[PDB]
RNA sequence: GACCGCGUGAGGCCAUGAUUAAGAGGGACGGCCGGGGGCAUUCGUAUUGCGCCGCUAGAGGUGAAAUUCUUGGACCGGCGCAAG
């Protein structure tokens, strides 16, 4: 099923890879992000809370959502990085490499790659104390 | 104002009398310069909340966990609003 495209014709989803350092997601909309085709997040691929963000678990669920994918079609996907971004962290998570290389490996084209991780103008006061988080 | 003379007047006379303008200071003036100050105004994402839509079974959190939140739809995505 799905699209009607010819045969040297590509369709695009819009993969928005979120990685933090507690959980991976792995979630593919349409182009204009309002329609979800398949979220799997790293999570939902272990056993262990330590195991979520592992790199092991992105590849997991990265290979589930691009087979779920080309049986609606979708050939290409343009990718969104996403760290957790505003007043945590802005570098991306472990699992962020290893899922969109296992995208790229399992028979799914790349269109552009951007980043889209939340950067406040200012914030609003971190949660940590002003000695902050020590241990 | 000293000084001499002369009728409270009319005089002479003094080279007649005011050091300098501080690599002290105050003040004027000139074109500037500055996250200085006060009042008003404008903007930016973010966060939180909320509606609505999408798909789902986990999400979160840590050294590891659990409290917590979730098929009544959490988290993730999209549009919109609100407030500080």
């Amino acid at each position: 099923l799905g699209p009607q495209v010819a045969e040297g014709e590509n369709v695009f989803g819009v993969c928005h890879i979120f990685a933090s350092f507690n959980d991976t997601f792995v979630h593919v909309t349409d182009l204009s992000g309002k329609e979800t085709i398949c979220r799997v997040t790293g999570g939902m691929k272990v056993k262990a809370d330590r195991d979520e963000s592992s790199p092991y678990a992105a590849m997991l669920a990265a290979q589930d959502v691009a087979q779920r994918c080309k049986e609606l079609g979708i050939t290409a996907l343009h990718i969104k990085l996403r760290a957790t971004g505003g007043n945590r962290t802005k570098t991306p998570g472990p699992g962020a490499q290893s899922a969109l290389r296992a995208l790229a490996r399992s028979g799914m084209k790349i269109g552009r790659i951007e980043d889209v991780t939340p950067i406040p103008s200012x914030s609003t006061r971190r949660k940590g104390g002003r000695r902050g988080r020590r241990l």
